[PDB]
C-alpha cells in the first residue's frame, strides 16, 4: 500500500497549499504568497517517489532493459536525496542572508496559525510515513516529511518567540533601532535576540536535516554504482571458492546487487575436465549460498600461458568489466 | 588534462567571489555579496566534478568495489544534472516570485561591471569546456553548469543596460513614486514598467533553455545507472544470432547491461548438448558477441525440459533473483 500513503500525502500536501494561497488572499499577505510555493519541492518530490513507485512495479525483461525497472526505486531515493541536499543547502544560504540582512515579520498570529496547521500536517504525515529495497524510497520521503515537520516547528517557536518576547511598533512611534535597515534612513521594548532566532534555528535544521540524511544518499550512491553489499565479503568468498574440488583459479569474480536482497555474482573457473563439470556447479552454487549470492553466471573456462583464455582480440581500449 | 580545467575554473570562481565581496565592501551592496554567497553552487558543482574525475581513474579493482569506481564520473554526470535541474526550478520559482512582487536596483553601474566580469569569466570557461564518453559526461555536466550562469549574467547585463538608459529613477522625495513597487510606510514613473519585469521573462526563457539542454543528460545519465541496454545494441537481433548457432538450442537471461563508456557486460545461460567440443561453439559465441559492441561476457552452458534453468536456488525467490 505505499501508494496510497504517497497519494495521500500528496493530496494533503495540494490542500494546504490551497488552504495557504487562499488565507494569503484573504489577509493580502506577500509573505504568505512566497511560501505558498515553497512546497513545489515537497510535491516534486511526492512525485518523484510515485514515477519511482510506479515504475518499480513492473520487473519484467524488456527490449530497452533487460533487468526491468528493479532499479527505479533506489534511483528515486539517490534522486530525493539530491534534492533534499540542495534544498538544505538553499536554506542554508538564506538563513545566512536572513543573518546578514535580518527581517521582521508581520501578523505574528496568522504565521503562529498556519504553521500549527503545517505541524499537524507533517506530523500525521510522519505518522502514515514511520514504516508501519522500496524502504529506501520510502526513508527519502520520510525524511522530506521530517524537513517540513522540523521547518513547521521553526516557524511555530518563531512566531511565539515573536508574539511573547517582542514589542514593536504599530505607528510612526519612537522605537527605530539601527541593527535593522530602514527605508530612505527612517525602543528597549522588543530585543535582537528574536529576530536572530530564525536563523539560528533554521542552521540548526539544516545541520539536523544533513545528518540524518547523509546515510540515505550514501546507501543510493553506494547501490548504484557497483558495490558489494556490506553483508558480502569478498575475501571470504574467493576463500571458499578457491576451496572447491575440480576448480582451482577463479578470476572475473564481479558481485553487485541490483536492488534490496538482488545481489548478482559472475566469476569463472578452470574447472578441470569437461565431463566433471556439474558436480562442482551445484558446489559453487552452495558456496554462493552461504554468503548472500544468488543471481550467478559462472563460466566454466577448460584446457598458465594465459589467465583467461576466452578473452577478446584487443582489450587495450579498455571496454571491459574491470 | 580534465583535472587542471576543473582546478582552474574552481580558482576563477573563488577569484570571482572575492571580487564580488570586496565590491560589496568598498559600495555596501548587500546583493552584491549575496550573489557572492550564491557562487557557491558553482563552488559546490565544480567540487563534485573533481571528486568524480579523481575516483574515477582508480580503474582497479577493490575489496569493496569489485568493478572499480569507473562508475564515478556517471554518477557525478547525474548529480551535476539534478543539481542544474534543481538550480533551473529554484530561478522559476524566483521568477513567479518577481511576478508577485518585483524590486528597484540601487545602482546600475556596478552591477553591470560585476555582470561584464562574470561574462568574461563564464565565457573563459566555456571556451575551456566546449572542446571515453563517461570522461565527456562529466565534461558536459560541467560545461552546461557553467552555460547556465553564462545565461545569468548575459541577462544580468542585459538588465542593468536596459534599466539604466530606458528608466527614470525616483530617489528623493517627490511625487515621482508609483504603486506599482510596495511603497514602505504607505508612502510619476516615467520610465516604462517593461523594465521592472525584464529579469523574470528573461530568467524564465533562459531556464526554458537549460531544462531543454540539460534533458538529454540527466536522460543519458539515468538510463546508464538504471542497466539499459545501450541505444546501439539490439537484444532481440543479438537473441535471434546466437540461437542461429549449432550448439545452442536455447538461451535465457541474456543480461546485457553498459558499465560506463564503452563497457558493456552481457552474461547468459546457454544450453549446451554435449560437453564434448564444448570450446568450439565457446568461441563463436564470443564472436557473436563482439560482433556487437559486448567485449566483456560471461556465459553458463547448461547440459542436460520443463524447467527453464536446471541451476536456481531452493526456493527460486521472485524477490532475490534477477529479472
Ligand atoms: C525519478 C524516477 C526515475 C526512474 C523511473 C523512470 C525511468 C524511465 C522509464 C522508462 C521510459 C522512459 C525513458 C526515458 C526517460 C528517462 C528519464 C529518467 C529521469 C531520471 C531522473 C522508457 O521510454 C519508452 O521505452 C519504450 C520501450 O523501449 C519505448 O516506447 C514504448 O512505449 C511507447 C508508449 O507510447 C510506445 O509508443 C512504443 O511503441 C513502445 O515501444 C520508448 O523507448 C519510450 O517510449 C518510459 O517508460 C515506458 O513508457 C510507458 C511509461 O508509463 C510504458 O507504457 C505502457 O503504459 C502506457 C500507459 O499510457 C501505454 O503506452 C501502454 O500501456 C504501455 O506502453 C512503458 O511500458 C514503459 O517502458
Ligand atoms: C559525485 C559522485 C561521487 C562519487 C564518489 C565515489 C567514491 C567514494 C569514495 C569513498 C569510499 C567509498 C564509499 C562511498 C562513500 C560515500 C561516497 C559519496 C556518496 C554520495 C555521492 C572509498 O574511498 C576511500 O577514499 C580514501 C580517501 O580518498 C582512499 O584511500 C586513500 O588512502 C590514502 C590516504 O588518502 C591514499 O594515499 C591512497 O592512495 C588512497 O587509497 C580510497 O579511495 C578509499 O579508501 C569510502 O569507503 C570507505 O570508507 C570508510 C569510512 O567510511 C573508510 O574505510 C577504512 O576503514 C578503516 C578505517 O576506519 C581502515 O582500516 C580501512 O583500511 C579503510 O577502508 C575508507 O574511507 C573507505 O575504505
Ligand atoms: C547536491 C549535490 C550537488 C552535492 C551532494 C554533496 C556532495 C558534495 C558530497 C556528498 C557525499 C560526499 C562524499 C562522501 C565521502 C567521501 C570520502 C572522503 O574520503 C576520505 O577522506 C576518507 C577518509 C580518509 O581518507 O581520511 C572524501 C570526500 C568524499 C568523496 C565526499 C565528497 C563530497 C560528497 C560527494
Ligand atoms: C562541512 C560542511 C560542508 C557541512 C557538512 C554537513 C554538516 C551539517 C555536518 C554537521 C554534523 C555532521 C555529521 C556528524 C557526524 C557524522 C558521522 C557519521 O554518521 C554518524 O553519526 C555515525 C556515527 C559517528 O558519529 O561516528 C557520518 C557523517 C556525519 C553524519 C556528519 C555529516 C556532516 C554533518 C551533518
Ligand atoms: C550531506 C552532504 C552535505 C555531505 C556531508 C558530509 C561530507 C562533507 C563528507 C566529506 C568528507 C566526509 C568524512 C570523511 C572521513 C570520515 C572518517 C570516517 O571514519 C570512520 O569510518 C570511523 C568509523 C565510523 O564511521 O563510525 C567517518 C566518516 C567521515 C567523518 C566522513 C563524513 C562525511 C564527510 C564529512
Ligand atoms: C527532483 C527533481 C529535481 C528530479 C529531476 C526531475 C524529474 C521530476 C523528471 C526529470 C525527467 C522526468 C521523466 C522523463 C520521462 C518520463 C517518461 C514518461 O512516460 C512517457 O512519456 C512514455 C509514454 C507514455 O506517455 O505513456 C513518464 C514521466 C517520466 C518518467 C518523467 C518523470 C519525471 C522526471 C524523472
Ligand atoms: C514545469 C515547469 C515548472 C517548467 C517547464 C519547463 C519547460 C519549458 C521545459 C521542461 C522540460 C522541457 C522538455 C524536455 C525534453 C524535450 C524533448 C525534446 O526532444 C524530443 O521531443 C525527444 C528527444 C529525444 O527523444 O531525445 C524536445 C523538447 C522537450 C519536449 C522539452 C520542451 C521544454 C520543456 C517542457
Ligand atoms: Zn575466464
Ligand atoms: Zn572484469
Ligand atoms: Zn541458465
Ligand atoms: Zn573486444
Ligand atoms: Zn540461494
Ligand atoms: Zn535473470
Amino acid at each position: 500500500r505505499n501508494r496510497g500513503r504517497l497519494l495521500c500525502m500528496l493530496a494533503l500536501t495540494f490542500m494546504f497549499m490551497v488552504l495557504e494561497v487562499v488565507v494569503s488572499r484573504v489577509t493580502s499577505s506577500l509573505a504568505m504568497l512566497s511560501d505558498s510555493f515553497h512546497m513545489l519541492s515537497d510535491v516534486l518530490a511526492l512525485v518523484v517517489a510515485l514515477v519511482a513507485e510506479r515504475f518499480a512495479r513492473r520487473t519484467h525483461a524488456t527490449q530497452k532493459n533487460t533487468f526491468g525497472w528493479i532499479r527505479a526505486e533506489v534511483m528515486g531515493a539517490l534522486v530525493n536525496a539530491i534534492f533534499l541536499t540542495g534544498l538544505c543547502f538553499a536554506i542554508l544560504l538564506e538563513a545566512i542572508e536572513r543573518f546578514i540582512e535580518p527581517h521582521e515579520m508581520q501578523q505574528p498570529l496568522v504565521v503562529l496559525g498556519v504553521g500549527v496547521a503545517g505541524l499537524l500536517v507533517n506530523v500525521l504525515g510522519l505518522c502514515l510515513f514511520h514504516h508501519h529495497a522500496g524502504q529506501l524510497n520510502m526513508r527519502g520521503v520520510f525524511l522530506h516529511v521530517l524537513g517540513d515537520a522540523l521547518g513547521s516547528v521553526i516557524v511555530v517557536v518563531n512566531a511565539l518567540v515573536f508574539y511573547f518576547s517582542w514589542k514593536g511598533c504599530s505607528e510612526g512611534d519612537f522605537c527605530v533601532n539601527p541593527c535593522f535597515p530602514d527605508p530612505c534612513k527612517a525602543y528597549e521594548a522588543g530585543p535582537c535576540w528574536v529576530l536572530y532566532l530564525d536563523p539560528t534555528l533554521c542552521v540548526v535544521m539544516v545541520c539536523i536535516l544533513l545528518y540524518t540524511t547523509y546515510p540515505l544518499l550514501k546507501e543510493s550512491a553506494l547501490i548504484l554504482l557497483q558495490t558489494v553489499p556490506k553483508q558480502i565479503d569478498i575475501r571470504n568468498l574467493i576463500k571458499e571458492l578457491r576451496n572447491v574440488e575440480g576448480v582451482e583459479e577463479v578470476h572475473e569474480l564481479h558481485v553487485w546487487q541490483l536492488a534490496g536482497s538482488r545481489i548478482i555474482a559472475t566469476a569463472h573457473i578452470k574447472c578441470e575436465d569437461p565431463t566433471s563439470y556439474m558436480e562442482v556447479a551445484k558446489t559453487i552454487k552452495d558456496v554462493f549460498h552461504n554468503h548472500g549470492i544468488h543471481a550467478t553466471t559462472i563460466q566454466p573456462e577448460f584446457a598458465s600461458v594465459v589467465p583467461c583464455e576466452l578473452a577478446c582480440r584487443t582489450q587495450c581500449a579498455l571496454k571491459q568489466c574491470c
